[PDB]
């Protein structure tokens, strides 16, 4: 996963916190 605030993609839940937030994990 990525650290909340890490550029993510369309939507593939790759955050360590939750989901994407405006293109940034969160």
């Amino acid at each position: 996963c990525k650290g909340k605030g890490a550029k993510c993609s369309r939507l593939m839940y790759d955050c360590c916190t939750g989901s994407c937030r405006s293109g940034k994990c969160g």
